[PDB]
């Protein structure tokens, strides 16, 4: 499905042949709640500013093309080294011990399809969402044709087309031109990968509180306590990192190793063989009538992105320390055990041993030399160690209460839910909306109270003062401070 080469702004692309075009969705679902006082505003804006961005050139196709260029750059690492190889042995030993040596069964078709959520686009080959083809309990003709072919091919062990549908992620971003792309996965790759990786990932999700892979953790529960106790079980210094341009710069050799590691304890069938071969191949994406090939990166819509990304992080964080130990003449090993750490995509929190604190400059540089761009989680200061009462993970800070440990979403994330609302219609600019009397907004604004309560009565009151004004716009309840506080407590215990 590549025809004749395109050359526009510096991307290597081709005219889409053999498939229908997949035009990206313009505009944004987000719109402004009317009458919001200025003290509640935080400065965030939709990623697709539209005609609210003065530069006329900043059109969707240009923006997407600009952000795709990055993925066509040659990767930092061409091959994995000895420290990443050491770290891979750790992950392998963690999984082999988790699974008790037993291989995880493939799901059959029905079970795998059932794991896909109804509201997901079907990828570049089938229009609409999953649910637009599975109405009266059964699949329609188009989806079934496509899914039977993919399933047949995959069970013969041959790889599938690792193709996605391109677009701009519709989300709120600060006032600063990098912007996240949408990698809408082909439904056939999705079902096949779900058949192969769901059982091992279900097992990982149960054991998420212990980590290192945090995918599945519940930041509102006792999970938080086991996360924190574990961090302080071996150290009294910590590191909180986030990474810029993570997805877009990931090296194939690392991604490929992550996939091999995750499939190691899977049932060794032809379907697994096919899924491994598919996800390991350089992913392509269809912008409109153009198909674009990549040279680096991990598509954030790859089936099981979070876990696979989390293995990459484990590999790279553990190698960076191991490399830094080697330079000082030390052999370091078993990092995840000796210095417990957690990982959720590009987000991580690590225990720092005295030796590791001393090796901090060399570790950040070793992270740089693997192609990553580390930054402090506390998005204000430089990278340094941060104490117990300062740790940050998954946009949440922590506080030791009588009901164990308690997590607080950063105040801005709460506040922006008062300023913005994810409407069901596309807006071509920043503007206000009155279509706010929806059940989904209601459950969001009641939940927002439980979120705010964690910051104290004064913040709760500040938020509720605006929430009480929005009760004319949305059918919902405003709890008392005590009532909300009882909900946090109930969610733990
Ligand atoms: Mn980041
Ligand atoms: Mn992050």
């Amino acid at each position: 499905f590549c025809g004749e080469p395109i050359d526009y702004r510096g991307i290597t692309a081709h005219r889409l042949v053999g498939a229908e075009p997949r035009p990206p969705v313009s505009g944004t679902r987000y719109a402004k709640v009317p009458g919001v006082p200025d003290e509640y505003k935080t400065g965030y804006r939709p990623a697709n500013l539209g005609r609210s961005d003065p530069d006329s050139d900043k059109s969707l196709m240009n923006i997407a093309v600009k952000n795709l260029q990055v993925y066509q750059q040659e990767p930092k690492l061409d091959k994995v080294d000895e420290f990443i190889e050491r770290a891979a042995a750790d992950v392998l030993g963690y999984l082999r011990f988790l699974t008790k040596g037993e291989r995880q069964a493939n799901l059959n078709f029905k079970a795998a399809f059932n794991t896909l959520d109804l509201s997901t686009s079907c990828g570049p080959f089938v229009p609409g969402k999953k649910i637009d083809h599975v109405k009266d309990g059964v699949m329609d003709q188009v989806l079934a044709k496509h899914l039977y072919k993919c399933w047949s091919v995959a069970n013969s062990g041959k790889a599938l087309h690792h193709i996605y549908a391109c677009g701009l992620k519709d989300e709120l971003r600060p006032l600063d031109g990098k912007k996240r792309l949408l990698w809408g996965c082909d439904v056939g790759v999705a079902v096949c990968a779900a058949a192969v990786f769901h059982n091992i990932c279900y097992k990982l999700k149960m054991v998420a509180r212990f980590g290192p892979i945090a995918v599945g953790v519940d930041m509102t529960s006792r999970d938080v306590d086991v996360i924190i106790n574990n961090l302080t079980s071996k150290a009294s210094d910590f590191l909180c990192l986030d990474y810029s341009k993570w997805d877009s710069t990931m090296s194939p050799c690392v991604v490929r190793l992550a996939i091999d590691i995750l499939a190691d304890c899977c049932e060794q069938t032809e379907l697994t063989k096919s899924v491994v071969l598919t996800l390991k191949s350089h992913p392509m994406t269809i912008l409109d009538a153009m198909i674009v090939q990549t040279k680096r990166g991990l598509p954030s819509g790859m089936p099981f992105t979070s876990v696979i990304n989390s293995i990459c992080h484990w590999l790279l964080w553990s190698a960076a320390v191991y490399k830094s130990c080697a330079e000082i003449g030390l052999h370091c090993s078993n990092l995840y055990e000796d210095a417990p750490f957690y990982t959720y995509g590009d987000d991580g929190v690590y225990a720092m041993t005295p030796m590791m604190v001393s090796l901090l400059p060399a570790i950040i540089e070793n992270l740089r030399d693997y192609g990553l761009s580390p930054t402090a989680a506390d998005k204000t200061e430089f990278i340094d160690v941060c104490p117990l009462n300062k740790i940050s993970f998954l946009k949440r800070t922590f506080e030791l209460t009588d009901i164990g440990w308690v997590s607080k979403l950063d105040k801005s994330s709460i506040l922006r839910q008062l300023e913005w609302s994810k409407t069901t219609s596309r807006h071509m600019v920043i503007e206000e909306t009155y279509d706010l009397a929806k059940e989904e907004r209601g459950v969001q604004l009641e939940e927002l109270q439980v979120a705010a309560a964690a910051h104290g009565q004064e913040f709760f009151n500040f938020v509720c003062r605006e929430l009480e004004r929005q009760q004319a716009y949305t059918q919902f309840s405003v709890y008392s401070y005590d009532a909300a506080r009882k909900i946090l407590a109930d969610r733990k215990r």
